[PDB]
């Protein structure tokens, strides 16, 4: 290419207020608060914010 | 390409006001909170936020 | 291509005001709030948002 | 009062997107692009987006 | 009061994706571009984007 | 009061992209990109952005 951008985030402004924010897991899988995030992958597998219980 | 974009976020303004967020898990799979997340993925399987129980 | 766009999100304002927010899970999948997400898959599976319960 | 709320603005999401914007003046007045404002005025004059030409 | 709030701004979002902005100006008065102003003036005179020409 | 809030900005997210600005002024006055301003006056006059041309 000659000017690409893939697998880009850019220009973001967040705000968040949380008075109280708890989390609780047992034997499973969480995944809580994924923000601005870019990946780029070639000839694998790709995965941002994934949970998986058991196997 | 010239002056291509794929897999990208941008201009993105957020606020997220909350007084109690509360998150239980047993056993299981829980994904919460995913913002402004970009990949691009080649010749490969792609997930972004994908909860999964057992197998 | 020469001026493309694919798998994009641009100029997104978004405003969550939520006084309780509560999830509770067991032996399943749950995915929530998912926001200004983008990804562009080559000769590959791509799922977004997906919650699968057991295999 | 007791829970009270005057000239107040909460919860407001705005997007613009604008390729050109051109604004000429000559001795004048031009206001332009006023939002989210607010204010409360208590024994006196109170004007928020006030155009005046001469005196 | 107990609970109040007077002359508030709370809980925006705001995204202006603008390519090209010029203003020009002689003699005048160019007022552009306000946002997420608060004010609140007791026992006086209160303006929050006011233009006058001359006097 | 007990719990007041009065010229007051919170929660807020902004985003401004722009490729070109320009500002032009001969002998007069131009106010320009004001965002998320407080305040509070007591007994005395208040303006936030304000333009005058002479006198």
């Amino acid at each position: 290419g000659s000017k690409t951008k893939e697998g880009v985030v850019h220009g973001v402004a967040t705000v968040a207020e949380k008075t109280k924010e708890q989390v609780t897991n047992v034997g499973g899988a969480v995944v809580t608060g994924v923000t601005a995030v870019a990946q780029k992958t070639v000839e694998g597998a790709g995965s941002i914010a994934a949970a998986t219980g058991f196997v």
